[PDB]
């Protein structure tokens, strides 16, 4: 039996054949439904994750049975049999990151999946080189405002020893100062981080928004602190096309989201440092980092310089804050010319992106609760569309904290 | 930590466990494979099982477990089974069981009230113009003259060898929605249908935009029968904002009470075919759902059109600014008519409370996340941010086939 997927705004109904290629259990049962939860509770195996992922590259190629193809899985079996392990040709790691993009249900920006820029770091040996090797990635991802895609793919890990690892979640972060009192200054989902910098020798500011420096590690050595060149880092000050006082507010956010602490495994193979950024969308900015009550939390600020009624929940005043902080983001990365797509337009493209799966894999696995904005939910088309999640590979997965 | 699903709520860092979905007898349609939660729509010896578990829950509410009067209850359900092969509820069985399905109702964000549910019985209803007497004292009682309370009214069980009691709609009240010469809607498109059989069984119908349906009610094994509410009956609220003053000159409306009416009520294995129930609304059904969904009324782009926002481009906003002021419309006229309604930062805080006492009182509450976020500002509630397990527990409210 293959899932019947219907979109309620339409009438129409697909089903997906893909997840039967599903890898790996997720959280549900037939007894209870665990959708909602945002984190999970040797060489026979690995040899056949290669061999799965090798016959997928070639069919990529349309070279698949061929000459070349069988050739390299002796290579793999060769490698295996007598290191345990093997390594991907560049071209082979190329095909794998773009496929991992591609087959990440959270994600709604998948429409660009095909096109990713990657940087082979794989012969990185110092804390010092992985700086060096960041500092390209930031540069060509910002392209002074034309954001392109991109990932760096720092070595794999080994059955040895410990992993190459960037302890920071993304490559530029706002310090959360924690105050004598228990408030934040700053960010608070980043106080952590700001902890382990300081300790490592840092000297903190007292800014709401001071980017922090990079905790590199390569393996088995104590991480090392790099500060980023500010001249590297794209910031955009926010203002509103028509609230004049919002721009003294002294708000702001970065250009470019790269996310850091993400595993990505291949054909068996795990990168544990394989840093990956694209362009944000307006809501991730506008409505969860701004507004969540555990983040910057301004929406009440935002309220009164509204002049609105913020006694009472059913004058609506934090529905409307949110929608002119949205705005604000909007307008203010469109005057500094800095990529960026609002809700609507992204999630149209997401629909696209099924349509276009649909026919060239017959699914696509998305998890609707992440797919759908945080605001205006059912304004949105992908609300009424419903989705199938499951795991294919190559994935970016969680992995635990180095510390 | 333990062996059952753990729970985090992100905003606050605290985690539970869920236990009670141990107790789930029923499947859902996932699998450790893929997740399908996001689907809208996914006897002899058997009977009695179902039915012992309900005895044994209802003892058990009512502390008297394992005592003489419980094994009595379980010896009278098999007798009667035995030689009938069905069963009889006691009124306060009945009670329990109905207000036990609302509180097991995982897509249900108001169920802080559950324990609070006026339960009308009526079992003895024989013909589809008697179905119509209680239907219209439950709307009566239900209203309250815009003092809502929550009322389902309960018609006699499926019984082999005999066709069900059934309503037709949907709804208690829904508007006509009439299919035009051009391929568009008049009214609204989500009754289409029913407003088609309506007239296929001799309603003679309107034009308007909303015209409210009569009532078609099927008693067992006969063709369902036609009937008009009388006006008086539907209390409606006219539609207003309170700063844009032409917001009213569009003629909006929407009805006071959000009654269902073709869910099955399943209580010990017996199945109630007709127990309409009704509430209060939440703002978003009418004013996000209702009113702003492409496939319904689809009012945005002309309110936007009026507010003077630029329509041609998704980077404006248009759609977000104009779905805020048709909501504080309907929050404004609803407080404004003495009608009771809640919006979804009051609904959904209170839904954290539920979740809180049943933690407390059950080890857990089954709820599907994707139905309990509001479908505006989602993340500005607190539901956003609290995982959520999803089971089926019984007593229950289940979708059946239409009758056609
Ligand atoms: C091109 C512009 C892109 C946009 C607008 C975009 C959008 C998003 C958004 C909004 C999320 C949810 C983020 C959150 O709520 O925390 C997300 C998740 C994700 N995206 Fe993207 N994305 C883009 C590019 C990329 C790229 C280049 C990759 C990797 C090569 C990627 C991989 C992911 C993954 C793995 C997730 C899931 C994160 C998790 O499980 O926590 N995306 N995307
Ligand atoms: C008292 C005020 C109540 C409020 C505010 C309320 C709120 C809601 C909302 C917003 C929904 C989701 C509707 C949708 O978008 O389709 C819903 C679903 C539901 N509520 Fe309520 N509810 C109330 C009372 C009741 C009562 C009295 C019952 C039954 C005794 C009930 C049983 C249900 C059920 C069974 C569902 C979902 C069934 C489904 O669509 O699959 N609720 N509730
Ligand atoms: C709190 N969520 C988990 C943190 N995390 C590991 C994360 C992962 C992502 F893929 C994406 C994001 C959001 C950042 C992001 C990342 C990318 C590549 C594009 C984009 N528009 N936004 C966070
Ligand atoms: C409100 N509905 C009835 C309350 N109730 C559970 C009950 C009533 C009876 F008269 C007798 C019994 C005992 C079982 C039994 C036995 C027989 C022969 C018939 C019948 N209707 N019921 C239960
Ligand atoms: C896909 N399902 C839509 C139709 N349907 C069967 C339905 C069922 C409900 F319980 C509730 C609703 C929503 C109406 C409602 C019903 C009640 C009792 C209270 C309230 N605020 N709102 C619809
Ligand atoms: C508990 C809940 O699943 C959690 O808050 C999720 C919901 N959906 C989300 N969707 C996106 N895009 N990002 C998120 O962080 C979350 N958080
Ligand atoms: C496809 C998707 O599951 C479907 O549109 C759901 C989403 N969430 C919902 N939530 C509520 N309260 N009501 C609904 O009708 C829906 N529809
Ligand atoms: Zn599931």
């Amino acid at each position: 039996k293959f899932p019947r997927v219907k979109n309620w705004e339409l009438g129409s109904i697909t089903y997906d054949t893909l997840c039967a290629q599903s890898q790996q259990d997720g959280p549900c049962t037939p007894r209870r439904c665990l959708g909602s939860l945002v984190l999970p509770r040797p060489a026979e195996q690995l040899l056949s994750q290669a061999r799965d992922f090798i016959n997928q590259y070639y069919s990529s190629i349309k070279r698949s049975g061929s000459q070349a193809h069988e050739e390299r899985l002796q290579e793999v079996e060769a490698e295996v049999a007598s290191t345990g392990t093997y390594h991907l040709r560049e071209s082979e790691l190329v095909f794998g990151a773009k496929q991992a993009w591609r087959n990440a249900p959270r994600c709604v920006g998948r429409i660009q999946w095909g096109k990713l820029q990657v940087f082979d770091a794989r012969d990185c040996s110092s804390a010092q080189e992985m700086f060096t090797y960041i500092c390209n990635h930031i540069k060509y991802a910002t392209n002074r405002g034309n954001l392109r895609s991109a990932i760096t793919v720092f070595p794999q890990r080994a059955p040895g020893r410990g992993d190459f690892r960037i302890w920071n979640s993304q490559l530029v972060r706002y310090a959360g100062y924690r105050q004598q009192d228990g408030s934040v200054r700053g960010d608070p989902a980043n106080v952590e981080i700001t902890e382990l910098c300081i300790q490592h020798g840092w000297t903190p500011g007292n800014g709401r928004f001071d980017v922090l420096p990079l905790l590199l590690q390569a393996p088995d050595e104590a991480p090392e602190l790099f500060v980023l060149p500010p001249e590297l880092v794209l910031e955009v000050p926010l203002e509103h096309p028509t609230l004049e006082w919002f721009a003294a507010l002294g708000l702001r956010w970065y250009a470019l989201p790269a996310v850091s602490n993400m595993l990505l495994e291949i054909g068996g193979l795990e990168f544990s440092a394989a840093p990956f950024s694209g362009w944000y969308m307006s809501t991730e900015i506008g409505t969860r980092n701004l507004c969540d009550p555990h983040r910057y939390n301004i929406l009440e600020d935002v309220a009164v310089c509204m002049d609105l009624d913020t006694r009472t929940t059913s004058s609506l005043w934090k529905d409307k804050a949110a929608v002119e902080i949205n705005l604000a983001v909007l307008h203010s990365f469109q005057l500094a010319k800095v990529t960026i797509v609002d809700h609507h337009a992204a999630t149209v493209s997401f629909m696209k992106h099924l349509d276009n799966e649909q026919k060239a894999r017959g699914g696509c696995p998305a998890d609707w609760a992440w797919i759908v904005p945080p605001i205006s939910g059912s304004l949105t088309p992908v609300f009424h569309q419903e989705m199938v999640n499951y795991i294919l590979s190559p994935a970016f997965r969680y992995q635990p904290d180095p510390w």
